[PDB]
């Protein structure tokens, strides 16, 4: 039985001040370097532990002892996202109700019916990159959130942000953005009753009424057209839970519909960004990546069976997703009175943080080599021990959407592979910008056309 390191205090504020950053998962993922596998984090009223080894986390990921915790982020989003998938507790009655009729529109299967609304969007951002004058460059982060945004939109719910189409964005996501921002700047807030935040709370207040009220609209102007588009709101107003019989509510197809437009701005346009980011910093791995999108990509517009193809595209996913998982952590809460690590007990009800970029740089898995971007350590998934990898969270409460990114954003890589040539022109040094996720900040590139046509 050990007693866990701590970081600095604030006084009366405990280690609340850390998180006053721009960056606040950087500096968790400094203090983990400094303090090792777990610390503790206090806040007035609050107690946390941040896990950065796979020792410890393979036994947080048991569900037996440990389910999944709403985190102060997931709480504040919850705000804006309801009892949607992403930010309901593991027993409230609406989570396994649209988890059950949800599933079949997440599995493999579901994706060979949106591969044609993805390819859509991805001849959208090759066509865009093929128009660029030879003066010019990318706004990676930029592209990437255009791309992702508009997939989700169109498999969503069969609309077009038409992200390529403007610099401005659409009403609904200046809401979303502000919103996420606005319950991510409130982690850190020492005061949060402070009549300083009054505008915040009132535009938050706002925010939350324009998201409502454009995807109420949506819900309302489906049910009245009566029109059966292969999208996940059909699926939502026409499917039933085997287990209650139930069909979700409008309230709650709302909730799943705001989660979802916030998982496709956030998430998978981080990962396309950081993989593009490792691939100009790795030529060798770059090549080889090119190779196989040249040999599987035999055709002007990609199918569903060639995706499947490109599996050394998903090992340089996996090895991005590796060092940078874009949604960087997950919180549990011990089921019943426990012991971590043969070391240190836990009582019902105490909070966990895994903190997901430090368990992937534990160098008893990955070797002395953990920093270096080598996508094939993921040639076999048996020799990488149990829970070593999570970027997609764990158990009955990993992410729904993992099939839906993975097939995207091997698509989308590919794609890119095939029609260019890429140039680090600036010599980019990574700046990782937080929202709810992590994405790089400032990633400029050139692209060369190979002038193969669509
Ligand atoms: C690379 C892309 C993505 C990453 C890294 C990612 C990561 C995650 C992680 C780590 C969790 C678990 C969170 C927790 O335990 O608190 C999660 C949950 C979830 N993700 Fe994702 N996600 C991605 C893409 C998507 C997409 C595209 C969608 C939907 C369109 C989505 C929908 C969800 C939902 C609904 C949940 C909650 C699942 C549940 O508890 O029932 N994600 N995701
Ligand atoms: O450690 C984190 C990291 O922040 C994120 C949590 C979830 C998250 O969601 C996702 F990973 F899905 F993106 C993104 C960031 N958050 C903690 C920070 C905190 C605040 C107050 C007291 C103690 C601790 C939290 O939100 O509870």
């Amino acid at each position: 039985i050990k007693e866990m390191p701590q970081p600095k205090t604030f006084g009366e504020l405990k280690n609340l001040p850390l998180l006053n950053t721009d960056k606040p998962v950087q500096a968790l993922m400094k203090i983990a370097d400094e303090l090792g596998e777990i610390f503790k984090f206090e806040a007035p009223g609050r107690v946390t532990r941040y896990l950065s080894s796979q020792r410890l986390i393979k036994e947080a990921c048991d569900e037996s002892r440990f389910d999944k915790n709403l985190s102060q982020a997931l709480k504040f989003v919850r705000d804006f996202a309801g009892d949607g998938l992403f930010t309901s507790w593991t027993h409230e009655k609406n989570w396994k109700k649209a988890h059950n009729i949800l599933l079949p529109s997440f599995s493999q299967q579901a994706m060979k019916g949106y591969h044609a609304m993805m390819v859509d969007i991805a001849v959208q951002l090759v066509q865009k990159w093929e128009r660029l004058n030879a003066d010019e460059h990318i706004e990676v982060p930029e592209d990437m959130t255009r791309l992702t945004l508009d997939t989700i939109g169109l498999c969503g719910f069969n609309y077009r942000f038409n992200s390529f189409y403007r610099d401005q964005p659409h009403p609904f996501i200046t809401s979303m953005v502000r919103a996420l921002d606005e319950a991510m700047n409130k982690l850190q807030r020492a005061n949060p009753d402070d009549p300083a935040y009054d505008e915040n709370k009132r535009q938050f207040q706002e925010d939350i009424k324009v998201m409502n009220d454009l995807v109420d609209k949506i819900i309302a102007d489906r049910k009245a057209s009566g029109e059966q588009s292969d999208d996940l709101l059909t699926h939502m107003l026409n499917g039933k839970d085997p287990e209650t019989g139930e069909p979700l509510d409008d309230e709650n197809i709302r909730y799943q519909i705001i989660t979802f437009l916030i998982a496709g701005h956030e998430t998978t346009s981080g990962l396309l960004s950081f993989a593009l980011y490792f691939l100009v910093k790795n030529p060798h791995v770059l090549q080889k990546a090119a190779e196989e999108a040249a040999r599987v990509l035999v055709d002007p517009v990609p199918s569903y069976k060639q995706v499947k193809q490109l599996k050394y595209v998903g090992m340089v996913l996996n090895e991005a997703l590796r060092l940078w998982p874009t949604a960087p952590a997950f919180s549990l809460y011990a089921k019943e009175d426990t012991v971590l690590g043969g070391e240190y007990p836990l009582e019902k009800g105490d909070e966990l943080m895994v903190l997901i970029p430090q368990l992937h740089r534990d160098k008893t898995i990955w070797g002395d080599d953990v920093e270096e971007f080598r996508p094939e350590r993921f040639e076999n998934p048996s020799a990488i021990p149990q829970h070593a990898f999570k970027p997609f969270g764990n158990g009955q409460r990993a992410c729904i959407g993992q099939q839906f990114a993975l097939h995207e954003a091997t698509l989308v890589l590919g794609m890119m592979l095939k029609h260019f040539d890429f140039e680090d022109h600036t010599n980019y040094e990574l700046d990782i910008k937080e929202t709810l996720t992590l994405k790089p900040e400032g990633f400029v590139v050139k692209a060369k056309s190979k002038k193969i046509p669509l």
